[PDB]
């Protein structure tokens, strides 16, 4: 019932449609992509555009789902708000903390819904992990280690260019930064890192450290240089929780300081379903922000990422 317009034919149009599809809460009615030809008729969308101007002029669309090149997110979300649309922006929300603050302020001015499309905080398994942790299944949490690897990243043709918002921190950090804060309802009190920068290019890979407000020490590795599986391990005083591809997962393994192993699992058709259910509800329910993926959570990730790059002299 809530009508969306999708910006890009990026490979996610279908997943998000498919996801909105199941959410049953709303429909996608419009897509756009420079080629008025491409994305043809098909997913049975009552219309297609080769201009954001044209989709923005469509009075039947309530929300614009923005999945553009990172650096264009700001400009496009700004146009849609100025046009009367609620906006959902694919992570990373914006390149700059100023861009982001502006977006939320403008959305506040105009009284419109504005959320960042996850970073992992809606899938059912996250709620299971969060509750599990809050109830000492692994005692007191001490340390977290996380690795994310995309060795085939050059399938994204602008990834190597910083000005476009390329690099592992830009691309891969948002999931961890919002997930970890959500899991512990914590904030991040220290963030530092190092990176590999080929001459002229964005970061090939990076390692980050965080300290959360609850004391937990986190090390993150984001790489396009190794074939490693995506994996996060949460270490507590009476066990660990091993979470594969945490932002996308139906499962996780709890290993107790022997007493040993239990698999935890959930049902999940779509990693976009619950987030899509939610945007439309806040939408119908007349909300202007999310209480799940809050502006606070969005802004803090944007700031930290910007700060990392500034510390490297890799700003703009």
């Amino acid at each position: 019932k809530v009508r969306y317009g999708v910006v890009s034919t990026a490979k996610v149009a279908p997943r998000f449609i498919e996801g909105v599809r199941l959410a049953g809460n709303g429909e996608v009615v419009a897509v756009s992509s420079r080629t008025l030809e491409s994305a043809q008729a098909k997913y049975h969308l009552p219309k297609a555009y080769d201009k954001l101007e044209d989709m923005l002029a469509d009075e039947s669309i309530d929300v614009i789902y923005v999945a553009t090149i990172n650096q264009d997110h700001y400009k496009v979300a700004k146009a849609a708000l100025l046009a009367g649309k609620h906006v959902l922006v694919e992570k990373p929300f914006t390149l700059t903390y100023d861009q982001a603050n502006e977006l939320f302020a403008l959305a506040e001015s105009c009284n419109l819904f504005l959320m960042e499309a996850q970073k992992s905080v809606f899938i059912p398994m996250t709620q299971v992990i969060k509750k599990l942790l809050a109830s000492g299944e692994i005692g007191e949490v001490i340390s977290i280690s996380s690795t994310t690897a995309y060795p085939n990243i050059d399938h994204v043709t602008w990834f190597r260019e910083l000005e476009l918002g390329g690099g592992t921190v830009h691309f891969m950090a948002p999931y961890a930064l919002s997930y970890l804060q959500y899991l512990f309802d914590a904030t991040i009190t220290h963030a530092s890192g190092t990176a590999t920068f080929p001459k002229g290019q964005s970061d090939s890979q990076s390692k980050l450290l965080l300290q959360l407000s609850n004391g937990v020490l986190v090390d993150i590795f984001l790489t396009t240089r190794l074939n490693l599986p995506h994996e996060m391990i949460i270490y507590g005083t009476e066990g660990r929780l091993i979470i594969p591809h945490f932002w996308k997962t139906t499962h996780a393994k709890l290993v107790r300081n022997d007493t040993s192993a239990r698999t935890i699992q959930v049902d999940m058709v779509s990693d976009f379903e619950k987030e899509a259910y939610h945007v439309s509800q806040m939408i119908l329910e007349g909300q202007r922000v999310s209480h799940i993926m809050t502006p606070q959570l969005t802004l803090s990730g944007v700031k930290i990422i910007e700060d990392l790059y500034r510390s490297w002299g890799k700003e703009g």
